[PDB]
């Protein structure tokens, strides 16, 4: 009972596809075995997106998978909403309650504001790429109004890579105009590491600065590069490497040859790939439940062209969405549960700090329990030599 | 000579459509004639936009025209960019440079910057609606670094019409904690109306407050409701009515019966429609 | 009306007891709205039994 499915992996995301293969291995079952229609197209090109989408639509696949640009979010959302076709993504969440949308990323927002409340900050810079969306900006400004915060947001992401060096010099000087000591970062990890390297060259990795990496994968960055600069650094993490399930996953992970599985032969992993494997588990078990439902849904390429006027979607997939939302199962990021709005719910996000020995947890963050500090202090390392000015 | 062209239009944009046909009448030439393909699909459904786009592409039109949502802008840029089909548009300017994207609406933000530079505000709240794009806000933040401004932006567009009430009073009450005297509104004509109305009800149109309406419709707006409050108010107009060609346009614009061209039988006109008629 | 209340401003009056029929009541109230002289620091008293009957 092999089940046709979509496959929209952006170029250069090899580790993700490899993780997808591992997901295909870990949950293969006799009741059914998935039938990917894997493609490698630019995520930015909404036209090509529509092309492959309508192609798989011609295949009439009962499910679709892939990422999306903020430029392309409206695309896939408009298609899932119009065609009543279920879809799953590990991309950043929509700001609206869009039907037929599944998403592996719990919002990092509330934990972030909670973190800010924990540090009881009042003034800070907020660097950001445009790409993940400005929702976090709208949020931090929103809290800034009530909390009398003095935001200094800046769009770093439009800067050309050709001279991705010159701008930074004036940029941090701009911070020096107010002597900001507190700078939230909101970019993808590559831009992150680059900018951190610039912080090294300008020497602002020195102690008394504080930093926040707004991403699910706090460990993914090259933190070792500035571990000893003395400036405090901390960030959120959705993936506990210490988990035994995760541990075994690593045990099968690094051991594999990177040739057959690029990006897999490492001690580390992108949170995205973990979201991928988790998505595989969720979808697979979902259809496993469909078999219990015994609600036959099989159809040919009845869907035909996507430009049917009006197009009239088949409603069995609408039921499939309901089957998806009700799924509640453990994954690499701990438990996975969905609201009928399709957002992940009742999840948890571990807090992380960069101790001098290395990165370290100090607590976890439920959406309902808000911030939750853990006692894990290891009975205190040292007082780190108190400064005494005079 | 027939010349097929696209003609996307959001519903409820009737004035722009009337003015559009007025453009068809006024500038028709003996040498050739345009062949509009009118489409009244909602811009909210980007898929539907794709549908109409493929439709006119099936028509083989040499050009396409219409409004776009920020939700749709990436779509239009993607397709028109791909097929090398030109697309003129009244709507807000693209945040990114693209081929085949002529755009009728002048960038407005720099004038806004110079404006603040004149009023020399140090700090002010800045309300905004998402739909026209947040890029303007980004700009005001940039200057906020250079100009050490302490602006407090807040979205308004999320709010439902059904509870469109107390949220405002709570909002301005929140503004009172900072005792803000100065705000540059950045909203749609309708939102401009409702906001001005609530400001009236809360009475903050009194002298000692000030406002700036970030759009070209500052004359189009019904400011008569607040003209006497004593608070100073200023904005923008892309179309002077004292202009000869403009007054001549008014001479006939009033003349049209509303039954043929609804919303046209008025002393003035929305600047956007004017951009259409120019386009 | 505007001239009238402007004349009231010379005395800087904060307090007026209106005494009018409900229609002219509503009109004068509307004008007070338009001139905005209904902020805190002013006060009014409507001398009739229709104080609930009129819009407030
Ligand atoms: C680790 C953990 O707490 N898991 C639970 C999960 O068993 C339960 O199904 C879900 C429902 O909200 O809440 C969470």
């Amino acid at each position: 009972n092999s089940i046709q499915i979509g496959g929209l992996f952006p170029r250069g995301a090899d580790q993700e596809y490899s993780a997808f293969r591992v997901g295909m291995v870990q949950f293969s079952t006799s009741e059914f075995r998935l039938t990917p229609h894997i493609d490698n197209l630019e995520v930015a090109n909404s036209f090509a997106v529509t092309n492959a989408f309508c192609s798989q639509f011609s295949r009439g696949v009962y499910a679709i998978f892939g990422f999306y640009d903020k430029k392309s979010v409206n695309t896939i959302t408009s298609f899932c909403g119009t065609l009543h076709v279920s879809f799953i993504t590990p991309s950043f969440p929509t700001d609206g309650t869009h039907p037929f949308v599944i998403q592996m990323r719990p919002d990092l927002k509330g934990a972030l504001l909670s973190l800010i409340e924990y540090y009881q900050w009042d003034k800070f810079a907020y660097l950001y790429d445009s790409d993940r969306g400005l929702s976090t900006l709208q949020a931090v400004l929103d809290s800034a109004a009530e909390k009398k915060w003095q935001v200094t947001a800046i769009n770093v992401g439009n800067i050309n890579n050709d001279k991705k060096d010159e701008t930074y010099r004036s940029l941090f000087q701009d911070l020096e105009l107010k002597k900001e000591r507190r700078v939230i970062l909101d970019c993808e990890r590559d831009k992150v590491n680059d900018i951190v390297d610039q912080v090294i060259t300008i020497g602002k990795h020195v102690k008394g600065y504080h930093y926040i990496i707004a991403n699910l994968g706090f460990t993914d960055g090259d933190l070792l590069k500035i571990q000893f600069g003395g400036a405090e650094v901390s960030g959120f993490q959705i993936v506990d490497y210490d988990d035994s399930l995760v541990s075994k996953f690593i045990e099968r992970w690094s051991t594999l040859e990177e040739k057959e599985y690029p990006g897999a032969h490492t001690a580390t992993i992108k949170y995205t790939s973990a979201l991928t494997y988790d998505a595989v588990q969720v979808m697979t078990e979902a259809f496993r439940n469909l078999r219990k439902q015994r609600i036959e849904i099989s159809r040919r390429g009845n869907a035909g062209d996507c430009l049917a006027n009006p197009a009239v979607p088949w409603g069995q997939g609408v039921e499939i969405e309901r089957a998806l939302k009700q799924v509640q199962v453990e994954g690499l990021s701990g438990n996975i549960k969905f609201d009928q709005n399709g957002k992940r719910i009742n999840y948890t996000i571990n807090i992380m700090e960069l101790k001098t020995n290395g990165p370290r947890k100090i607590g976890y963050w439920s959406e309902v329990d808000k911030m939750v500090l853990t006692e894990d202090d290891t009975s205190g390392l040292e007082q780190k030599t108190v400064v005494v000015t005079t």
